[PDB]
């Protein structure tokens, strides 16, 4: 194999592990590793009081299990007072052997911060940092004065600007506007599955739809230079590929994340990883699988007890199974969703097909030459109520 300089990222909740134990990122970061990841973004805040343990143990679990991280700090809590802090960090992590290293230099990153000035942390710390901040204006990106290498964008998702929700498909707008903006700088571009929250201080979903399948397709094509996976384990905004871990506080995150695995959308993203890193336009299949996912129920069913409403933006979504076939020869795929049942071709590679959702039970099947290659139920059976609003999907797999 010929050597590569392009990776992958993820995007990790320290806030969320005080409790978690060197044992415990090295069971993330081995999964992670058989996805094809190559460092998470450990998006940390200056007022949890376990910021330097938890930053401590992940380094030391990278290093012991060859895995990388690098720091993103969180600017919802870092603030521009905070130099003195940031550069003693840097200086304690720049050189470590488990720090993710970009063109001999160690990559920082931030969420928001778009005015602090990474040239005094620079200037302080021996070992060359490679900044990457969160930018939200692609003008910005081309016109810093914070002595950035590259932006990151948090645009995973169909976005017009504003604060209505807009349907999907997504599109690359946003990366294209930031490609243009960084010259020769380098972009870090956002790959994130589904989008749902549900607390009193945010309740919205955006509209994603085909997107744990299309967004990957959209990176092959576009070749940037880095990727961050949003997110690893963010599941109050329901976009964890991640496991669900027991060693995680809650939030309140737990009313529609508990039940909802999300690990099979990694069985998606490991060839489209590999393909990315080569440089080539489509993944290689290496066997015959399936990944599924859909929502509890029908959008229109109205709740017994919630206290928060529905969310913003439920009305542009589609009551439907969305099924990702990993093929190495073309096949036939059949979906029965309640009482209703379809049957669709499909090419040879990684396709995406939708079908209506039907209350009940949910069954995949595929066959090639007349006989199944695999197929079962789906792990929840899809309900005509609900006591809360869920909008986040289940998600599962079949393997040959």
């Amino acid at each position: 194999r010929k050597d590569s300089n392009k990776y992958v990222t993820a995007h990790f909740m320290v806030g969320i592990v005080e409790n978690y134990t060197v044992d415990d990122w090295k069971h993330d970061m081995e999964l992670a590793k058989e996805t094809g990841i190559d460092a998470f973004a450990l998006n940390c805040a200056s007022i949890d009081s376990y910021t330097d343990k938890q930053l401590a143990y992940a380094y030391e679990a990278a290093e012991e299990v060859d895995f990388k991280v690098f720091i993103s700090f969180d600017f919802a809590y870092w603030s521009n007072g905070d130099t003195a802090r940031i550069t003693s960090i840097m200086q304690t992590y720049a050189d470590h052997p488990g720090q993710f290293q970009y063109n001999g230099a160690a990559l920082v990153s931030t969420f928001v911060g778009d005015s602090f000035d990474w040239g005094p942390v620079k200037r302080a710390v021996d070992h060359p940092i490679f900044a990457v901040p969160n930018l939200q204006d692609p003008n910005w990106a081309g016109h810093a004065t914070t002595s950035i290498d590259g932006a990151f964008s948090w645009y995973a998702w169909p976005t017009d600007g504003g604060n209505s929700i807009i349907k999907g498909p997504m599109t690359t707008i946003w990366d294209d506007r930031f490609r243009n903006n960084l010259k020769d700088k380098v972009y870090m571009a956002p790959v994130s599955p589904w989008f749902s929250t549900h607390f009193n201080t945010k309740n919205w979903v955006f509209i994603c739809e085909d997107l744990p399948h299309l967004r990957w397709q959209q990176m092959l094509e576009m070749q940037p230079e880095l990727i961050e996976i949003i997110s690893w384990n963010d599941y109050g905004e329901s976009h964890y590929i991640g496991p669900y871990s027991e060693a995680h506080s809650d939030d309140g995150s737990a009313q529609w994340t508990k039940d909802f695995p999300h690990d099979a959308w990694r069985i998606i993203a490991k060839p489209y990883i590999a393909a990315y890193k080569a440089g080539e336009r489509e993944p290689t299949v290496e066997s015959d699988q399936l990944v599924y996912w859909y929502r509890p129920t029908p959008k229109a069913v109205t709740c017994s007890k919630d206290p928060l409403g529905p969310p913003n933006g439920i009305n542009l979504l589609e009551d439907s199974v969305f099924v990702t076939t990993l093929l190495t020869e073309p096949a036939t795929l059949t979906v029965g969703s309640g009482s209703l049942e379809f049957s669709v071709d499909v090419d040879a590679g990684i396709v995406t097909n939708s079908f209506p959702m039907g209350v009940g039970s949910q069954a995949f099947s595929v066959t090639r030459d007349g006989e199944e290659i695999l197929g079962g139920d789906g792990g929840l059976d899809v309900q005509d109520r609900c006591d809360y609003y869920n909008f986040n999907v289940y998600v599962g797999s079949f393997s040959a």
